[PDB]
């Protein structure tokens, strides 16, 4: 039977940005025999890093369930994509800018959007590499969540922001990602979130945890990801 956890990152698996507090908890669930699936609202090009960083080689998906990758001769990258395209939700964005006073990676600097993430200077280039969705970092007048929705996008709150995606999320591209599996054999799934981002996701897996104290139904509430992995061993 194959192990399986969808694992997300920012609030999740690491405290911040670096990876090294993350590096146990990735020897351990490969000691334990699990497949480990990235599931972040993250970019490519940001998970890329990590799973370099953490010697992870398996399959992941980007921002909000957006395009899951599979590398190339992985399944006895091979990208599905399943959301809409920055530029498009970028154009809409435009629009709506200086209606609501919105601030996002597009209209940013490296420096507001430092400011903005708390992210470590060196790491700010592969979050503005993005290829699905935009983050809003701010704004001045509410209302834009309910245009951009009537649009056809979707607006739904992360870790740290709300993040603007297509018509998919974590727990479509969860879905068919497992099913790649379940041609291999039977599977036991466990999730790991920490925001509304990471709800698709649950509903699609028989194990979820939730590191912090937003609620929810079939998830187990705990502190810390540490603890996800002293709950498994039993
Ligand atoms: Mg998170």
């Amino acid at each position: 039977m194959i192990r399986l956890i969808f694992l997300d990152i920012d609030k999740t698996l690491i405290p911040g940005y670096e990876p090294d507090p993350a590096k146990p908890i990735i020897e351990e669930l490969k000691d334990m025999g699990f497949e480990i699936i990235f599931n972040s609202s993250k970019t490519r090009a940001e998970q890329e890093y990590y799973r370099k960083e953490l010697e992870v080689e398996t399959p992941f998906i980007s921002e909000n369930g957006s395009a899951i990758f599979i590398p190339k001769g992985y399944f006895p990258y091979i990208v599905i994509e399943l959301g809409i395209r920055v530029e498009k939700i970028r154009e809409e964005l435009k629009k709506l800018e200086n209606i609501y006073g919105l601030k996002y990676y597009g209209n940013s600097t490296k420096e507001e959007i430092e400011k903005f993430t708390g992210m470590p200077p060196e790491l700010v280039p592969l979050a503005m590499e993005r290829e699905y969705s935009e983050t809003i970092f701010e704004w001045s007048r509410d209302g834009w969540e309910e245009v951009l929705v009537e649009g056809g996008f979707k607006v739904t709150m992360g870790s740290r922001f709300y993040t603007v995606h297509g018509n998919s999320d974590k727990g479509k591209a969860a879905k068919i990602l497992l099913d790649f599996y379940k041609r291999l054999g039977q599977i036991e799934s466990y999730a790991v979130g920490d925001s509304y981002n990471d709800f698709p996701m649950f509903e699609v897996v028989d194990k979820v945890f939730i590191v912090g104290s937003l609620k929810h139904k079939k998830a187990q509430n705990v502190s810390s990801i540490i603890d996800v992995l002293e709950v498994i061993k039993h």
